[PDB]
C-alpha cells in the first residue's frame, strides 16, 4: 500500500500530519502530485469550527500540480499536464446553479472543506473543477488562481475600468492582488489603506499609486476630503480587510454615484451601521462578493501570461510538517502568502 503525508482536521482544533493512502481517481478524477498549496485565513477559522467542514479531513484549496493519473472517463486531460484546482463543487441542480449563480449553490462542496484537499502530495481534482496551466510556468504560480479568481470576481461587480479611482482597504493579499488587477482593469488612481509598512511598500512594488497609513491620521479625509488624495471620493472602494471599521468607513470614501465592493469576511453576526439617507442621496452600491463563478479560467490564464507579479506575494514556502503550527497559530507581521510546498 503507498502511503503519502496529508494536514489532516481531525476534528474542531485538531491538526496534524498524517501517513494516509495516496487517494484512487475516480471515472472522471485527476490525481494530481500537488507543486504547492497556499494557505487562507479561512484554513484558521476551519480549524477553530468558525466556518463549517467535514471532518476528518484533509485541508488545502489553493493548489496547482501535475496529474500523475487520469479516470476512465477522463480522455482530454492526460497525465504530465498541469492543472490549477477550482475548490468549489457546484451541484448543478438547485435553483441557483440552474439560474448560473453557482457560486450561491445551496449544496455546494469545497475541496480542503468538504473533501480532502491540497495539503498532500497528492489531491483528487473532479475534472470539471482542473484547468490546464502551462508547463513552462513557474511550479507554484497555479496556487495563485484561486485567490486571485475570487479577487477578479469582486473587481467584475465593482465596474472598474479606464479611467476608475480606487480605494483598497486592507493590506493583506487579497488587498495587493486587488491592487494588481484594478490597475490592470484601468484604474489609473489605485490607494491602498494599511498599517503595515511592509505591505504598503509591496502595494506601491506592485501597482498602487499611492498609500496611507491609518495610524498616521483619519483615512477618510486623507484620501476623499478637501486636501486628500482624490477630493470628494473614489469611484471604487473596496473592502478586502474584513474589518468593522473600515466597512463603516467605505461609502464615506466613495463619491457620489460610486461602489463599495464588501469582498473582506467580517465575523458572522457582527453588525456595522449605515446611513440609508446617504446611500440614497448619493446614489451608491454596496456589493457583496462571492468566491469566484465562472472567472477561474480568466484567472489562470492572467497568470499563464505574467500579468500578475506573483513571486513578491509570497512570503514563506514551508513543508507539511510545518504547517500545523503555522495554521494553528496567527498570520505573522510579514506574511503576505504562505505556500506549503509537499517536496
Ligand atoms: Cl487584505
Ligand atoms: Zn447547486
Amino acid at each position: 500500500q503507498s502511503m503519502m503525508k496529508a494536514v489532516r482536521l481531525e476534528s474542531v482544533g485538531n491538526i496534524s500530519v498524517r501517513n494516509v493512502g495516496i487517494p484512487e481517481p475516480g471515472p472522471d478524477d485527476l490525481l494530481v502530485k500537488v507543486e504547492a498549496c497556499g494557505i487562507c485565513g479561512t484554513d484558521r477559522h476551519l480549524l477553530h469550527g468558525e466556518f463549517p467542514s467535514t471532518p476528518p479531513v484533509t485541508l488545502g484549496h489553493e493548489f496547482c500540480g501535475i496529474v500523475v493519473e487520469a479516470g476512465s472517463a477522463v480522455r482530454d486531460i492526460a497525465p504530465g499536464a498541469r492543472i490549477t484546482g477550482d475548490p468549489n463543487i457546484s451541484c448543478g441542480r438547485c435553483p441557483q446553479c440552474q439560474a448560473g449563480r453557482v457560486n450561491l449553490c445551496r449544496n455546494l462542496r469545497a475541496i480542503g472543506i468538504h473533501r480532502d484537499g491540497g495539503f498532500a502530495e497528492y489531491v483528487l481534482v473532479p475534472r470539471k473543477q482542473a484547468f490546464e496551466i502551462p508547463l513552462t510556468l513557474d511550479p507554484v504560480h497555479g496556487a495563485f488562481c484561486e485567490p486571485l479568481a475570487c479577487c477578479l470576481h469582486g473587481v467584475d461587480l465593482s465596474g472598474i475600468k479606464a479611467g476608475s479611482t480606487v480605494a483598497i482597504l486592507g493590506g493583506g493579499v487579497i488587498g495587493l492582488l486587488t491592487v494588481q488587477l484594478a490597475r490592470l482593469a484601468g484604474a489609473t488612481t489605485v490607494i491602498l489603506s494599511t498599517r503595515q509598512a511592509t505591505k504598503r511598500r509591496l502595494a506601491e512594488e506592485v501597482g498602487a499609486t499611492a498609500t496611507v497609513d491609518p495610524s498616521a491620521g483619519d483615512v477618510v479625509e486623507a484620501i476623499a476630503g478637501p486636501v486628500g488624495l482624490v477630493p470628494g471620493g473614489v469611484d471604487v472602494v473596496i473592502e478586502c480587510a474584513g474589518v468593522a471599521e473600515t466597512v463603516k468607513q467605505s461609502t464615506r470614501l466613495a463619491k457620489a454615484g460610486g461602489t463599495v465592493v464588501i469582498l473582506g469576511v467580517l465575523p458572522q453576526g457582527e453588525k456595522v451601521e449605515i446611513e440609508p439617507f446617504d446611500i440614497l442621496f448619493r446614489e451608491l452600491r454596496v456589493l457583496g462578493s462571492f468566491i469566484n463563478p465562472f472567472v477561474h479560467r480568466r484567472a489562470a490564464d492572467l497568470v499563464a501570461t505574467g500579468a500578475i507579479e506573483i513571486d513578491r506575494m509570497i512570503s514563506r514556502r514551508i513543508s507539511l510538517d510545518e504547517a500545523p503550527d503555522v495554521i494553528s497559530n496567527p498570520a505573522a507581521a510579514g506574511e503576505v502568502k504562505v505556500l506549503v510546498i509537499p517536496s
